């Protein structure tokens, strides 16, 4: 197969979706075939659709989903409120494996944070990464409190020997304050920061978003993701 | 000795200080001698002295601390901005051990979340809990995202065999709402929910805060702490 990369975050609303679109756009511009997967999507009644947003920002047409739940809550609670059930652990893995192909970068965007239950009992994106032997890209913020959450997430990855592909700051302000600048330097000592997307990147058009994506990441790292 | 409880949280601004005061007030009314220790404190330029708030809200007099930084940043960052290093690991452990005495409940409030550096090099409240053989009370919120942060914190505690004394919701909204009501049920499935302090409890006068605290916690669990 190719390269599978789960994209998680320190929590919800930290920029998982825009980072998936940014990395997808950068990989596409490098000639890499890209598929984006969102196996569990909640909040569809509120209009949330991360796959649709990734295709809007990065032009990705190879988009794969599985479970969709109306309420903007945890998958376990959103499924319970709709009378539905969570998908099986093997259903999520099968969805990802069918996308895997040589020369392709497959991004698997989680729901919420790393330890969110995606399947019963207590199956998380961390367990999924072990099943498909994928490294983990962790989206973080630059705000107060990000250092604790980033350390907690990377320690959880190491507990199951899930490699950390690095960090991405979901929103980087201009200009940065004392806290944001201090956080970015401290985050760089925790792990390698692959990119810091400028604030409001999700509001850019396709042209501006592609230029931002190509400049946000190191092309040597993006090209090295897929052989 | 007595009972040492470190009081951490899933992050910053989750209610660690008001929970320390609430548990201190409930334990005092149960006849338990209470000491509160905030070894490292930041953001004092804004005027936040967490020990002073604990003394005003719960009436605790044994209030111990080692360092106060004015900048509202992480202890390591605020220390670097002021050009002054953090306390030593032995300073924090020995201060807490000297506070501990039979019949006393000693609460150790951390700065920020569990894995925040409180002493060089990279010493956290989790390391301190191991040295003083203390269990951990985890302050959580009721908002969206608390489930992942709580699970991450509890896993970090278990990774160092630090026992979890339960959870406390730092601010219970009114009206709760769908997410908050669902989170409270899910949090109880993860760990024991010792209390959920009502929103705005940090602004109560000393008398009103004492009445809230006595009703927020189970009187039998508080009495069994020492
Ligand atoms: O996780 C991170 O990014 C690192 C980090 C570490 C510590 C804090 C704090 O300590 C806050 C800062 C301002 C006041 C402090 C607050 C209080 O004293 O009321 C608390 O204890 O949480 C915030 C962030
Ligand atoms: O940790 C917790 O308390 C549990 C938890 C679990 C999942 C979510 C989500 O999935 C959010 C809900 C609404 C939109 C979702 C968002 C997106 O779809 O873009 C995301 O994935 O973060 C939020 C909280």
């Amino acid at each position: 197969g190719g390269t599978i990369l789960v994209v998680t975050g320190t929590g919800t609303g930290v920029g998982k979706t825009v980072v998936c679109a940014a990395l997808a756009s950068a990989a596409r511009q490098a000639g890499i075939d890209v598929a984006v997967c969102k196996p569990v999507q909640t909040g569809t009644a509120r209009g949330d659709d991360d796959l649709a947003e990734v295709g809007r920002l990065a032009g990705v047409t190879q988009l794969a989903g599985l479970a969709r739940y109306p309420q903007p809550m945890a998958p376990a609670a959103a499924a319970e409120h709709a009378g539905m059930a969570l998908p099986a652990r093997d259903q999520i893995v099968r969805l990802i494996a069918d996308l895997d192909r040589p020369g392709r970068l497959t991004l698997v965007e989680g729901a919420g944070g790393l330890l969110v239950e995606l399947a019963e009992p207590g199956v998380t994106l961390r367990d999924v990464a072990v099943d498909v032997a994928a490294a983990a890209l962790v989206v973080v913020t630059a705000d107060l409190g990000t250092l604790n959450h980033t350390k907690l997430t990377l320690e959880a990855l190491a507990a199951q020997q899930v490699s950390c592909a690095g960090l991405v700051i979901g929103s980087w302000p201009d200009p940065p304050g004392l806290v944001a600048a201090s956080n970015r330097s401290a985050l760089a000592r925790i792990a390698m920061v692959r990119a810091a997307l400028p604030a409001g990147a999700a509001s850019l058009d396709a042209g501006d978003f592609a230029a931002m994506s190509a400049a946000a990441f190191d092309r040597n790292w993006v090209a090295g993701l897929v052989g």
